[PDB]
């Protein structure tokens, strides 16, 4: 593109490479998301308008000579390798609280103009200086739907996906952005993917070994899933004490609500705002290393 200069690749998200790139004209420093249908530069330019301070800017949409890029506010670092930097000690109850209360107003936003994410991840959570953290690749899914591999071939990670969207349902709603967030919440809590799973079935084994096998009776309708199957084999659900320690109390709470199995009955984020465990929430400043 003419009036950008790539500095550095960035990433290679499920769409296409992520450039770091600087604006010819205004100086602006930006990612650029270089794209590979007449439905989708219709969803994309809706994503121009859904402006919030925890969703990643979308500055311009540039399409031309069948290329599409998208041009996005920058930010300096990730959620996947803050955490990866944080190993030794973890990161901060207090910053854990902050992320996850920015991220639902995100969520709360979105969800509100009927907008669903469909692949939060580490990666795609993007952070400042200023103690911020936003929603990157919000609404390209609708526009392009997820693919098993990257352009790269790289494999699309399951370990946030919901479970109706591993067991078939074709319809699934905001709720599933809260599951997948959920999963992340307990990743920053004890330094470990919740659900690493390596395949769909392993993804679901994993869930089930975790929250108990789901049946009738906790997921109405579950047993009518497309890719349900009986001989599931039947699992004991583990106490949460047990799976996220040392959170304490409201969060293993609002962890269990974020991880209902009934996507209806799971907590929506503008519920999710008014938990307890965000009772004394405050916006600490990370450390990062630029
Ligand atoms: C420096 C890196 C973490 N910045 C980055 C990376 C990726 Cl994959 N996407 C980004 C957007 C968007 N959209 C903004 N900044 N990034």
């Amino acid at each position: 593109m003419e009036n950008f200069q790539k500095v550095e690749k960035i990433g290679e998200g499920t769409y296409g490479v992520v450039y770091k790139a600087r604006n010819k004209l205004t100086g602006e420093v930006v990612a650029l998301k270089k794209i590979r249908p007449s439905t989708a530069i219709r969803e994309i330019s809706l994503l121009k308008e859904l402006n919030h301070p925890n969703i990643v800017k979308l500055l311009d949409v540039i399409h031309t000579e069948n290329k599409l890029y998208l041009v996005f506010e920058f930010l300096h670092q990730d959620l996947k390798k803050f955490m990866d930097a944080s190993a030794l000690t973890g990161i901060p109850l207090p910053l854990i609280k902050s992320y996850l209360f920015q991220l639902l107003q995100g969520l709360a936003f979105c969800h509100s103009h009927r907008v669903l994410h469909r692949d939060l991840k580490p990666q795609n959570l993007l952070i400042n200086t200023e103690g911020a953290i936003k929603l990157a690749d919000f609404g390209l899914a609708r526009a392009f739907g997820v693919p098993v591999r990257t352009y790269t071939h790289e494999v699309v990670t399951l370990w946030y996906r919901a479970p109706e969207i591993l067991l078939g349902c074709k319809y699934y709603s905001t709720a599933v952005d809260i599951w997948s967030l959920g999963c992340i919440f307990a990743e920053m809590v004890t330094r470990r993917a919740l659900f690493p799973g390596d395949s769909e079935i392993d993804q679901l084994f994993r869930i089930f070994r975790t929250l108990g096998t789901p049946d009738e009776v906790v997921w109405p309708g579950v047993t009518s899933m497309p890719d349900y199957k009986p001989s599931f084999p039947k699992w004991a659900r583990q106490d949460f004490s047990k799976v996220v320690p040392p959170l304490d109390e409201d969060g293993r709470s609002l962890l269990s609500q974020m991880l209902h199995y009934d996507p209806n009955k799971r907590i929506s984020a503008k519920a999710a705002l008014a938990h307890p465990f965000f009772q004394d929430v405050t916006k600490p400043v990370p450390h990062l290393r630029l």
